[PDB]
């Protein structure tokens, strides 16, 4: 069975599990806690590979089950999606280890209007990201969201259709049970010592 | 002829431009200088934001991303390694803080470079005997720190031929004395680090 490692927060693997859950893949997973040799988090290991970087690990999952686009334009499109939604999960994790964080946050979120629109227009005509059918990009997104609102409770009120979504990843019945499992990292977002989504509970 | 728009700079887009010479495409640029998203890619139908989704794109156009899901990830691999230096040199080069977060980037730095050179002791490149994208972006990369501290590649021989060794490639060497090189700066011109209108 595959093996997944990482700390047991959300952090980088988040989007992953939730493929992984979508696509009802068997997988075992090593969760490092607070306290081959150091090693290198997160990674991930079947037979054939042996991976590390988070994007190759969601991306060779969403490629084993022909996920990542039928023509290069596809994949391209899929790829765009995927760094739009980096630009705001990073863009978190960039301020949330600051002593500075409350005047980080500050710029943070002036910028999240613009950036949650590119998002809000494209889903007015299409149920996912990228149309009828889930892709990888939809639950980086997914995570992404959920991060922005313990930070911004408030940041989506603007967004209606971001709202949507949000439901609608919550409603697919694979991911209803995993969000409801012992499975289910609820927090920490960040690495517990971070100044936002840190610590042991909300 | 396809357009790539950007910053007349280097930065995110250097690697991008060192694979269409590479591969021989012809192609424009707008080259923005002192509103729309940077950068951007412009051929027939295709219109594409986000640097990684471009370079993954031209790479995709010519056969180069992988044949199975396995090589592809390695490729993934590879480029997401890369990134952590190049990314790693950004989040610090606009910083007030510059000279102090220097010091942890360069304490960090040889633990990054040594899996590219263990990698590089029995494979020509990054992927073995041919080219691939992520051996534009490491060439940048390496390109990069070296500015920031010119003896970092002391340690790393096999790095040190790498870099002579894609210079070496008739398309790179001739691109790279060509009045179409854009030698600096590294970062916007704003940056503490790579910034500025010369060296």
């Amino acid at each position: 069975s595959p093996i997944l490692g990482y700390w047991k927060i959300k952090g980088l693997v988040q989007p992953t599990r939730l493929l992984l859950e979508y696509l009802e893949e068997k997988y075992e997973e090593h969760l490092y806690e607070r306290d081959l040799e150091f090693p290198n988090l997160p990674y991930y290991i079947d037979g054939d590979v042996k991976l590390t970087q988070s994007m190759a690990i969601i991306r060779y999952i969403a490629d084993k089950h022909n996920m990542l686009g039928g023509c290069p334009k596809e994949r391209a499109e899929i790829s765009m999606l995927e760094g739009a939604v980096l630009d705001i999960r990073y863009g978190v994790s960039r301020i949330a280890y600051s002593k500075d964080f409350e005047t980080l946050k500050v710029d943070f979120l002036s910028k999240l209007p613009e950036m949650l629109k590119m998002f809000e227009d494209r889903l007015c005509h299409k149920t996912y990201l990228n149309g009828d059918h889930v892709t990888h990009p939809d639950f980086m997104l997914y995570d992404a969201l959920d991060v922005v609102l313990y930070m911004d409770p408030m940041c989506l009120d603007a967004f209606p259709k971001l709202v949507c979504f949000k439901k609608r990843i919550e409603a697919i019945p694979q991911i209803d049970k995993y969000l409801k499992s012992s499975k289910y990292i609820a927090w920490p977002l960040q690495g517990w010592q971070a100044t936002f989504g840190g610590g042991d509970h909300p």
